[PDB]
């Protein structure tokens, strides 16, 4: 593999020198010749994901140095429509692809008033190439390409430029859905290829992300339920842990917070393999936090998380098959720790966790009893006074189903925190025996 990428190394830098000679010659017709030779090898399918990735590398270094030079020698030039009608009589595919995103580019930045159409094109034109590996990348270097002239918020008051920020989010979700088929088709042993092209895909999240014109209520009504639905049917564990981690972080707290109830809707919908326990975890932490930032908008009031939380996360495990205990439990740790600082006041909520937990018991490790100890150890710890753990009266049942050595040791932390108080003191000290 090493040597079949050795060898398409030197072809690149053969045909890059050439490309750069002609360049300054002013020789572009001979310029592009030596741009379609070197894009010839990205035609392989002998290189794996890790190896092409290099040879992409290297190709794109290139072409983004043909793209701003053919910018720049011409300032607004029509010249630059000789080229784009050139590069669409290319032979191959790939090469011709490469080229018609590499001029369409440098084709919108001296006609303006073309760019959504060619955008269209573009994106369009990428569903000719099926190869899921080749596919992946090429419709990378679409997004990147085109990363400076999609349509958003920001832009100057200049008229001739078509397109808005509507044009933009169908642009990069078209291609995402477009994307992640290809990435599920690679599945047909090392998987340890197809991770490392989760980010590949996950650019389209990124690119969103960076559009000023995506606010709140475009996400919320447009953005996010496009990826959802993406996600949701994409039947692979793989990809939906991924991609759904990836909406947690790379878009801001401030949408989440109006999108608290379709995310976690589509997290019982996930796969079984999926661990929805890490996921929902994570959300949760990021708005604990957005909820004790500084100088930033808290959570308001309206916005009750606790409740959208246990109910949903009620609903998250109901739906899983054989979700372990010991993770069952870690959603209820952080529901528990999530009502007591950001709702410090609300006893009632600590002993809903903790019924709730009760529950699920009846129904049914170390594992699990070290999750379980954490469980317990968070009010004694956040209440250090008693007289507030009196009131909750699924503590002690919760006690009864941890192993024997862990019950005295819960037992006996309770007391080294030290009518109800008496009877709760004879019933840890029985325990003990």
């Amino acid at each position: 593999g090493s040597k079949l990428l050795d060898e398409a190394i030197q072809a690149v830098k053969v045909q890059s020198f050439q490309m750069k000679r002609c360049l300054d010659k002013n020789k572009l017709m001979d310029a592009l010749k030596h741009a379609s030779n070197m894009l010839g090898e990205l035609r392989t399918s002998m290189l794996s994901p890790k190896s092409y990735y290099e040879l992409y590398m290297a190709i794109s270094d290139e072409l983004h140095y043909l793209e701003v030079y053919l910018t720049d020698e011409f300032a607004k030039g029509r010249k630059v429509a000789d080229l784009y009608e050139l590069v669409q009589y290319a032979g191959n595919i790939i090469p011709r692809l490469y080229l018609l995103i590499t001029v369409g580019v440098v084709y919108v930045k001296s006609f303006p008033q073309s760019r959504k159409d060619i955008l269209k094109d573009l994106v369009e034109m990428c569903r000719g190439v099926q190869h899921p590996l080749r596919g992946l990348f090429l419709r990378n270097y679409l997004l990147q390409c085109t990363r400076n002239i999609l349509p958003d918020e920001g832009e100057p008051t200049d008229e001739e430029t078509t397109g808005d920020i509507s044009d933009s989010m169908d642009f990069v979700l078209l291609n995402f859905a477009e994307m992640n088929k290809l990435w599920v088709r690679m599945q047909h042993k090392r998987e340890r290829e197809r991770q490392e092209l989760r980010i590949l895909v996950g650019t389209n999240l990124v690119r969103l992300s960076q559009l000023e014109g995506v606010n709140v209520e475009r996400y919320k009504q447009i953005v996010l339920t496009g990826i959802l639905e993406q996600v949701v049917n994409c039947r692979d564990a793989l990809a939906q842990e991924y991609l759904m981690e990836c909406i947690i972080q790379v878009f801001p707290d401030e949408f989440h917070l109006q999108t608290l109830n379709p995310f976690l809707r589509a997290c019982a919908e996930l796969h079984q393999n999926v661990n929805v326990k890490n996921i929902i975890i994570a959300l949760i932490d990021r708005l604990a936090l957005f909820a004790h930032r500084e100088d930033g908008p808290g959570i308001p009031a309206d916005i009750k998380l606790f409740d959208i939380f246990s109910q949903q996360v009620a609903t998250v495990i109901q739906s899983r098959q054989d979700m372990p205990s010991e993770d069952v439990v870690s959603l209820q740790v952080s529901l528990i720790n999530l009502a007591m600082k950001c709702y410090p006041d609300r006893v009632d909520y600590v002993d809903k966790v903790l019924e709730t937990t009760v529950e699920i018991f009846n129904k049914l490790s170390s594992a699990v009893s070290k999750e379980l100890t954490r469980l317990l150890k968070i009010p004694v710890d956040t209440y250090n006074n008693i007289l507030t753990v009196l009131k909750l009266k699924h503590f002690h049942p919760l006690f009864e189903y941890f192993d024997y050595e862990s019950r005295k040791s819960m037992s006996c932390y309770v007391l080294s925190n030290v009518d109800q108080v008496d009877s709760i003191m004879n019933l840890v000290s029985t325990l003990i025996q």
